[PDB]
């Protein structure tokens, strides 16, 4: 529930406060891990659970061997896999300057099989996936109607709302043209699609019907890929799957970093890819925008630029804000005896901030892209007096 | 229990009027002595009674050998160290024209532990001044909270707000930094630190198209306003402060000249080495000359002599507002109408017997402090 | 000898397009560690040649047992300093993961003399670093007048510039700090300071209409810069430092305990002082998007990867200006000529070659002297030119 200076409060309050926030000029919506959960993703416990699964011989290894992991750690479930990644380029750096042969086995196939969880727990349909008809599916129907809702509420004078989702899964571009609403995300042609950032000047106007949405993923794609040639590229799916995929998956050679994506825990450690500068260009250039609301759906406070630039540039009272954290009073008694990761502790300052402008929203599982989308409303046309 | 120019006003009302008063353009402010006293701070009749307690020595020959005050007088409780700190100087003064040796030691020990017990208790933070994270610190978060309302409900086209407050509590930086506010108090600089009129005139921009600001302005002297006493005045961060000459002074028991310039006295005019007056009063007569605009007094009596000669004198201007924060009002108007009573006491029951109704009051006890300084002062309200 | 674009042309319109080059809306300069030699800083190969003096046992190990640099190299001064010692602070990590103590205790010592041969360096006053006001030596006092000289000709509402440059001295600081400047880097504040980067994009400006106003971007760091216990980064006045870290840094043996400072780009690899280093990088890149990006180069080494990453990125751009100023050419081709030059050397006599008009070069031997380049910016007119401070400076000392 929520609470203000020790009296319940009403969640008419609150619809309101969205409803009014959707009439402002400009909205966006950030989709972290939670923004497919029931299609059949998995968090990053559930990756790190596989990989060892797979291969005990590594979690040997680390128990004897180097212990960059602890059981007790991990029975107190705080294992953290975006760090490990960083370890190991950084040991494999040092090798590579130290000519440690006998010893690089363990960790190359670490990489390698590491990379194979990460990239096998994001399809959420397994064989399912490769065919075709999947866009019509039940489980992606709540995205159709996001596709619908927040593209249509865009009076003449308005921009279209902003779509910030930042997980692994394939789920926003399969009910595009389901419903017929572009999504944009920008390849051009039918056979050879390349990769220019330069398309960002899209919109439909009715010159002689009229949709259009913005797409800004932070975290790259399932299928984005550097092919030498300084490029990027995401192509069909079931094509990806019968061509790289199961390279990937069964042949396990020596890791060079096929398709790029950056899990892990310093970005700047993954600068050959500056599309990030241009993601977070975006994020820390709309947190200004005044008369601008942000709904967020599943930010899971982890990440530092995130953590950093929301707060570092929220200092004009005309940028709204409100995010949907399930375990409220949980996670306040877990708070109040320490704290938790590094950058979560952020979620103190909005606490207290000295911004009356917000108010906390949770309430348990209830608050994910289901009743996310669900809860809002449908443009009203023709206002009479009553 | 408000009233104004013959016309009554309660609780609800009264709220009402101060945030259509906030409404306008400008407010002023008082954050008086009364409000880290509270928190920790101590007013000059504490260091007073630490001074007495201090130096045990000289009370005896000084209530002989020159009677600066009496048993009955020191019970009644009227000392000011305000013109007590100008009577040592003057008696200074005379011995060096005169040369009684004895005379120029017991002044100079006189002066050099004097202005001492109003420093080395005005820290609030011990030998742990030299070091950092102070910001966060849980003692200043009212300020915080105060700075943010007082930005937040300035729409564009109107003047940024003013603080005018000269207490010796190192407060308001310590609640600026967390919250990524700017104040301005006409300084610039980490390293080299002065006074700058060419910093009056800063305002935020974006070069694009979170930006915070506020004016301080300081009436005595911080505790790190200093000059090297040949026609340069500095500035210093609080760990370098504490390092050069700040450590000996409160555990050396060693001489003291007017080191860093702090003006407690009364006079305030012997002291003419110190053009700061001289600038910093050239706006606050200047803030209360505009009409519409208001002042928030936190806990004042209005002992000074000069701050109740261009504020009287300012009302003249008709919708020039002002409101005085004040829990013991009976006590000010009894000893007035005694005729008994200094400038505080005079000005005070002054203007608010004036029948005008620009005068707005604040008391009721603990009411008046700066809770209710932060409760009242209102943000904006828009999907209640 | 003046170069430019192959096509020689007299020496009225090389300074008419100097002068008119000189007033541009839009600078963005990048020096390089040999261009600012004439102000006092020293080169790396001067603190590497200090070092192994200091402890001249560690190159034969450090070759024989981590390879950590060619003997050849290191010989002829052709290490990388800050990164020698991340990769040393990355063997400490392994060797703390392994427990490799015999090598723990062999890399400590060398990164506490590296500490204490660079730090002593880079305040550029020694003994008088305690003091205030110390830019107010006429030799850095020129520095100043560059300053309005880049601001007193400047009309208003006008494009933000940026000049970087290698050395990250305080100098800047302290001048600014004389002169009145407010600084928006990210430590706003003065007593408990923290890093706020959004007023990286915000300027000052006047309620009224003075224009007196600079961006402090200070990609490399500086010297104050270290983290505390906290996961934060702060700053202090220059005492502070001079009497609680460099001390021990320049005058203490081996007085070393973990990984604090913030300055050579010591803790990458974590993510706080990556976002404390990578995000000016990213944010004067977030300002190149205009087509009239401008880039100078001087003494680059051709070792770095991110820097030489976005070269590459932004090499392909028509409407790119180029200026090189490396008077070494003449005695350097001999060398290249007899045994061959290093990796920078021929990479840009290999550039040199193509046939680009968009390419300067800047020499003439004494013609490259500072106050020439003083000189050559523009001068207005109506300021008097004449000598009469220094007299009545004279007579105000003289009285009392
Ligand atoms: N060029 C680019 O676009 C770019 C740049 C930098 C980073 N990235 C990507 O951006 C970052 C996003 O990664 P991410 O997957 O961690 O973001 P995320 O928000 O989707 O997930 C963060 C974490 O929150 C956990 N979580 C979800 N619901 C929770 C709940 N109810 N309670 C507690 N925890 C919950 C998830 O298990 C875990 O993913 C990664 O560094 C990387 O994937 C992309
Ligand atoms: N900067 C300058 O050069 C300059 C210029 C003009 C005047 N002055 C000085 O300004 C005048 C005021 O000095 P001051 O502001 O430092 O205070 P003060 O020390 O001179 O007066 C006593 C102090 O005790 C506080 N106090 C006492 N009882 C209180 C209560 N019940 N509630 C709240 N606060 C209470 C008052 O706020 C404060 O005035 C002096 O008379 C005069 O010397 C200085
Ligand atoms: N990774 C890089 O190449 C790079 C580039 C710019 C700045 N920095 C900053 O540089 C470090 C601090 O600055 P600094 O004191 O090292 O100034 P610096 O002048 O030494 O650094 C500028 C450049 O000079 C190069 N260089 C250094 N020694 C060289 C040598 N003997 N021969 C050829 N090239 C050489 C380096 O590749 C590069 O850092 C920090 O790690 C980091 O903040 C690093």
């Amino acid at each position: 529930s929520i609470y203000q200076g020790g009296n319940k409060l009403n969640e008419d309050d609150f619809r309101s406060h969205v409803y009014s926030l959707c009439q402002l000029d400009n909205v966006g919506v950030l989709l972290g891990a939670g923004a497919s959960v029931g299609c059949g993703g998995k968090t990053m416990k559930d990756v790190w659970k596989s990989f060892k699964q797979n291969y005990p011989e590594l979690l040997g290894a680390l128990i004897d061997k180097y212990l960059l992991v602890s059981q007790i750690d991990s029975d107190n479930n705080l294992v953290n896999v975006e760090l490990l990644i960083d370890e190991a380029t950084k040991f494999l750096s040092v090798a590579k300057t130290r000519r440690c042969e006998d010893e690089e086995e363990e960790f190359r196939k670490i990489l390698s099989s590491l990379y194979k969880e990460v990239t096998k727990a994001a399809l959420l349909t397994g064989e399912q996936f490769r065919e075709k008809n999947q866009g019509k599916k039940d489980a992606f129907k709540y995205h159709k109607e996001l596709i619908s809702k927040l593209i249509s509420n865009r009076q003449p004078g308005q921009s279209a709302p902003a779509i910030f989702t930042t997980n692994y899964d394939l789920a926003l571009e399969w009910a595009a043209e389901d419903l017929g609403i572009q999504l944009f995300n920008g390849f051009s042609g039918l056979h050879t699609r390349q990769f220019y950032p330069q398309n960002f000047d899209l919109a439909f106007r009715n010159v002689n019907g009229h949709y259009h949405a913005y797409l800004y993923k932070l975290h790259g794609s399932l299928t984005w890929y550097q092919n030498d040639s300084l490029t990027v590229n995401e192509v069909s799916a079931s094509q990806a799957y019968d061509e790289y995929i199961n390279d990937i998956i069964n042949k396990d050679d020596f890791y060079r970093g096929q398709h790029l994506i950056y899990p892990g825990a310093n970005k700047y450690s993954h600068t050959i890819g500056f599309v990030y500068g241009e993601m977070f260009r975006r994020f820390g250039e709309f947190i200004s925008k005044p008369q601008t609301a942000l709904f967020i759906n599943g930010f899971g406070f982890g990440d530092y630029h995130i953590n950093r630039i929301i707060l570092g540039a929220l200092l004009n009272p005309s940028f709204h804000v409100v995010i949907y954290y399930p375990e409220l009073k949980e996670a306040i008694t877990k708070v109040s005896k320490g704290g938790g990761s590094e950058a979560e502790k952020a979620i103190v300052t909005l606490k207290n901030m000295a911004f009356n402008q917000v108010t906390v929203v949770g309430g348990g599982s209830k608050a994910y892209f289901n009743s996310f989308v669900e809860h809002l409303p449908y443009p009203v046309l023709f206002p009479r007096d009553n």
